[PDB]
C-alpha cells in the first residue's frame, strides 16, 4: 500500500529535460549523431560528469573538462566543431528554458494533500553560474511542496547506485512497496524497481499521470483548477516594528523586489491574504502582510483617536521609515482599501502604486456631516451598530467561532443582512448558534482568527469606524487633490455593502485610474476568488508597479 | 540658552537650492531676469504656489497652473518662451541634482549629540511625479537624524506666516529664545527673530557654521570626522524565522534592494554591525543583520552538534526557504566569515556573493586531524581552552560586563594575550576585575551585549568551536572544488589571531578572489574601522553584487 511518491527533477517535474538539448545542438549543428552526449557520459562513474554530480567539483569547473570531452568525441568519429561552439552557452539556454512541468507539481500536490510523502530525488550540481539564480529561483519554488529534496552532489551519491535509493528510503522511512518512484531515464528506475518500488517511466506527463493514478487510486488527471498556494503561519518569516512607545506593528514577509504593502480589513488579520503572499511572491515582490493597528500580533490600544485614518497613515509612513523603505505599493481591501486611498493623497512620495479591493475612492463631502452620509444608505447601518462602544464589542467577542464562521461566507452562502442591524439589536441576531462551514475556509483557518483575536478583541478593529467626524475633517484638507499616481480599483459584483457602482465617479479625482472586476465574488475577495485577485494584481503590479 | 535647533531643507540641509534653478534656467535660456521667479510666486499667499506648499494640490496638478503663470509673466515683459520649455523637465532635474549638505548635516548631529532638540521646518510640497522616489530617499536619509520634520504641506501652514512659527515652539515645548533657526530666505527668518528665537541667515553654509557654534559654544566647524551612523535596537524591524521545530533565527532588517545577509562572529550579536546596517541600506541594499544560533534572540540549543558547519549552512538556506530568497550576499567576520565560506562552497546558488572580514579560507588538511592543526599554532591556543563544556562557560558567564570590556578592545588597547591561554587557565586570569572602557564602545552598547548574553549564556557560541572533526569531515567533500562567484576578503593588520598572512594563498582556492585590507585594526573589525568597513563593502558591493 502506497504513501510516498518519489520524482525526478529533470524531465519529470522540470522540462523540457536538460538532456535533450544534447540531441537538439548536434542536430541543429549537423553533427554526428550522439556525438555530444558521448562526451557527456565520457568515462562514466570516473569521468566529469559523475565528479560534477556527486559534488567533487562545481559547474564552472566541468564546463572546460566537457569541452575537452567534446574534442576526443570529434577527434574518434573524425569531424569538427563549429568555431563559436560553447558548453557554456548551451548549457545557460537550456537552463534557463527549463520550466516546471505545472500537472507533474499539481498531481505530486494532490498526493501530498490526501497524506502521502512527497520527495524529490536528483542528479544534480553546484551551480556557481552567473546566472545560477535562474535555477535557484526554479528549486525554491519546486522544493516548499516537497517533504524532501534529495540532491545528488549534495549527498555525494548518484543515480543509479544503489546507496541513493536506500538513502531515499531512509529519509523516507518507508518500505520500498510503499513507495512510487517517477523518471524519465529506465537506468535509474531499475535500481527502485529490483528493490520492490512502484515505478514510473516517464515519457509524455498524460500517461506518466494516467500509471500515477491507476496505482494509487487517486484522480490526478482532468481534476478541478487548484487553489493558489497558502500560508502555514509557522513557516512565515514574521516582523515586528516599534512606530512609537506603545504601538508595535507585526507583519508576514515572504519574496525580493519592490515592496508590496498589504492591508485586510476588517474584522481580519494578514492570514486573509494568504493566497496573495505566495503567488505576488512568486511574481517577484517583496510582500509585507501587515497585522492592521488593533490585530493579531500588533497593538491594540483602547483608545478610539488611536484609529482615526490621520494616525493610521503615519504610523504606516513611520513603519516605512523604520524598515527603511522609501517606497511601497499599497494594496487595501475594506478598511485597509480606505487607508490606501489616504496614503495615496497624504503621503504620494511614499507610495510607488495604490490597488484597492472593493473599497471606493469618493471624496468627503465638506457640506455634509458622516453620520448622515452613512445614515442616508441602508447598506452602512451595521457602521450605527459599531458605534456605541461595548455594544459590538460583546456580540463579536461572544463566541469567535460563531463571529467568523457567520461573517466569512461567499455569496451563494446564506451571509448576514448589513441591512437594519441595529433596529435587529446585531449582526447574528437572525443567525444560527452553530453556522455551517464556508467553502471558502476550513476549520483549522477559521481557528487561527479565533486564536488570534484572543489577545486584543473587537475594540481596536471596531475603533476603524468611531473616527467618521474626524477623519471626515481630515479628509476635507485633500479636497483639492487629485490621486496621479499609479491606481487600480478592484470591483466584487456581489459585494452588496462595498457596491461596484458605488466606485462609478472615482475617474473624476483619479483620471489615469485602472480597473478589475470579478464576478460572482462576495465581500471576502481574497478568499473568494483567489486565483482572479493575483492574476489582477500581479498583471497590474508588472504594468504599473 | 539654547536647547533647540532648527534648519530649512531647501538651501540650508539640501543643495543646491531649488529655488536658485528658475534663476539658472533664465540666464541659460537668455529670458528675462526674473520672469520665471516671478511666475513662480504670482498671486503671493492666494497663487498656485501657496496652495501648493500649504498641500491644497499636488506638485503635478501645480505643474500647469507654473506654465500659465510663465506665458502670463512672457506676455507682460513682451518675450518669448523657447519651443522646448517644460517645467516639469526643470524642476524633475533641480530636485534630482538637489543633495544634503553633509557639513550642515554633521553640526545638526553635533546639536543633537551634546542634548539639543533638533527640527526640520520646510516649505514642501507633495510629490506625486513618477520621478518622486529621489525626493523621498533624501527625505528618509535626513529625517531620522532630527526629532521633528515640519512639512508646511503636511501641516497646512507656510513659511512667513506666523501661525507655523507658533506651530514650531508648540511641537519644539520650547520658549523662543531657547530656539537658534537657520534659513537661507530672510523673509521666512523675520518672523522667527520678531518672536525673540536666535536667527542665522545662511549664504554659504561656513559662514553659517560659526555664526552656528559662537551662538551655542558648542564646536562644529573643523570638528573630527564623525563615526557613521549606528542602531538604536528598539528603532529596528526585528525579524523572526523558525528554521526547524526547535530552532527560529532572529534578524534585523533594514533597507531594500539585493539582499545582503550579515553573519557576526564570537561572542557577538547582530549589534556587531550597527554601523554597516544603516550605510549598507542607505547604499540601496536590503540588510539583514542575523543573530547567529546561539545568540541574542536566535534560539540556543544545548547539543554540540546542533552548532556543525553543515547544520549551520541548511538552517541558513532554510532562512533563505523561509524569506523567499533565491539569493543573498554572505558576509561574515570571525566564526561568520568562516560560515560564509562555506555558504559559497556548498550553497553556491544561494550565495550572491560572498566576503569576509579577517577569517581567511584555508581547505582542510584530510592527512592532519583539526585538533592538531590549531596546536601547530600558540594563537589558536583559546580553542583549546574553549574544548572543555562548561570551563569556557563558567568564566565567560561570571561577570558578563567584565567579559565584554575585556574582550571588545582596539589594538592600541591592552587586549587579551590568546597565547597560553589553557596554561594560565583562563582568558581573564591576567586581566583587571573593573576592565577600563575600550574608545571603540560606550557604556550602554556594553550593556546591550551583556542583556543579550544573560538569555542562553556562552554554551551554543562556544559550541561553535566544538565541531572541528565534524567540520574537517565535511570541509574534506570539497576538496576538489574552488570558489567562482564574486567574493572579497578584508584582513585587518593587527588582528594577531586571524593574521592578514594566514590569508596569503586564497587565490590558488579563489582565483578571482578581490581583497581590502585594513590598517591599525584589531579583530573587532567592525566597531573598531567602521568608515573604512563601509567604504570598502560599499564599493565592492555595487562593483560585484
Ligand atoms: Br463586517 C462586513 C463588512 C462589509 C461587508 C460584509 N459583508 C458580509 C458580512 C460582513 C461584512
Ligand atoms: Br574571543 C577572540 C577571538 C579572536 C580574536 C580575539 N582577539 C582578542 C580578544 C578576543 C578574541
Amino acid at each position: 500500500t502506497l504513501r510516498a511518491a518519489v520524482f525526478d527533477l529533470d524531465g519529470v517535474l522540470a522540462l523540457p529535460a536538460v538532456f535533450g538539448v544534447l540531441g537538439r545542438t548536434e542536430e541543429a549543428l549537423a553533427l554526428p549523431r550522439g556525438l555530444l552526449n558521448d562526451a557527456f557520459q565520457k568515462g562514466g562513474p570516473e569521468g566529469a560528469t559523475t565528479r560534477l554530480m556527486k559534488g567533487e567539483i562545481t559547474l564552472s569547473q566541468w564546463i572546460p573538462l566537457m569541452e575537452e570531452n567534446c574534442r576526443k568525441c570529434s577527434e574518434t568519429a573524425k569531424v569538427c566543431l563549429p568555431k563559436n561552439f560553447s558548453i557554456k552557452e548551451i548549457f545557460d539556454k537550456a537552463i534557463s528554458a527549463r520550466k516546471i512541468n505545472r500537472p507533474m507539481l499539481q498531481a505530486a500536490l494532490m498526493l501530498r494533500k490526501k497524506g502521502f510523502t512527497t520527495a524529490i530525488l536528483t542528479n544534480t550540481w553546484l551551480d556557481d553560474r552567473a546566472e545560477r539564480d535562474g535555477l535557484a529561483q526554479l528549486m525554491c519554488e519546486l522544493k516548499m511542496h516537497f517533504d524532501f529534496l534529495i540532491e545528488s552532489c549534495q549527498v555525494g551519491m548518484v543515480k543509479p547506485e544503489p546507496q541513493i535509493y536506500k538513502f531515499l528510503l531512509d529519509t523516507l522511512k518507508a518500505s520500498p512497496s510503499e513507495v512510487v518512484f517517477l523518471d524519465d531515464i529506465g537506468a535509474n528506475l531499475k535500481p527502485a524497481r529490483d528493490l520492490g518500488m512502484v515505478t514510473i517511466l516517464v515519457q509524455d506527463t498524460d500517461t506518466a499521470l494516467k500509471e500515477l493514478e491507476k496505482v494509487t487510486g487517486i484522480q490526478l488527471l482532468n481534476t478541478p483548477a487548484p487553489l493558489p498556494t497558502s500560508c502555514n503561519p509557522s513557516d512565515m518569516s514574521h516582523g515586528y516594528v516599534t512606530v512609537k512607545p506603545r504601538v508595535r506593528l507585526h507583519f508576514v514577509e515572504l519574496g525580493s523586489g519592490p515592496a508590496v504593502c498589504l492591508c485586510h480589513g476588517f474584522p481580519e488579520s494578514w492570514y486573509s491574504w494568504r493566497y496573495q503572499i505566495p503567488a505576488l511572491a512568486q511574481a517577484g515582490y517583496r510582500v509585507l502582510a501587515m497585522d492592521m493597528k488593533g490585530y493579531g500580533e500588533s497593538s491594540a490600544p483602547p483608545e478610539i483617536e488611536e484609529y482615526c485614518m490621520e494616525v493610521l497613515c503615519k504610523e504606516m509612513v513611520t513603519f516605512l521609515d523604520k524598515l527603511g523603505l522609501s517606497q511601497a505599493v499599497f494594496i487595501g481591501h475594506d478598511w485597509g482599501g480606505m487607508l490606501v486611498w489616504y496614503m495615496a493623497l497624504f503621503y504620494p512620495e511614499r507610495v510607488r502604486a495604490v490597488a484597492s479591493l472593493n473599497t471606493p475612492f469618493i471624496p468627503a463631502n465638506p457640506n455634509m456631516s458622516p453620520l448622515e452620509s452613512i445614515k442616508a444608505n441602508p447598506v452602512f447601518d451595521y457602521q450605527l451598530y459599531f458605534q456605541e462602544p461595548g455594544v459590538a464589542e460583546a456580540e463579536l467577542e461572544q463566541n469567535l467561532s460563531r463571529t467568523f464562521k457567520s461573517l466569512f461566507r461567499a455569496s451563494d452562502e446564506s451571509v448576514l443582512s448589513m441591512h437594519k442591524v441595529c433596529e435587529a439589536g446585531g449582526l447574528f441576531v437572525n443567525s444560527p448558534e452553530e453556522p455551517s462551514l464556508s467553502r471558502m475556509v476550513t476549520e483549522e483557518e477559521i481557528q487561527f482568527y479565533v486564536q488570534q483575536f484572543k489577545k486584543s478583541g473587537f475594540r481596536g478593529p471596531l475603533n476603524w469606524y468611531r473616527n467618521m467626524e474626524r477623519n471626515w475633517k481630515w479628509a476635507c484638507k485633500s479636497l483639492g487633490r487629485k490621486i496621479l499616481i499609479p491606481a487600480l480599483m478592484v470591483t466584487a459584483e456581489k459585494d452588496f455593502v462595498l457596491v461596484p457602482q458605488m466606485s462609478q465617479h472615482m475617474e473624476d479625482w483619479i483620471p489615469h485610474l485602472k480597473r478589475g472586476h470579478i464576478e460572482d465574488c462576495g465581500h471576502w475577495t481574497q478568499m473568494d476568488k483567489p486565483t482572479e485577485v493575483n492574476q489582477i494584481l500581479i498583471k497590474w503590479l508588472d504594468s504599473d508597479a
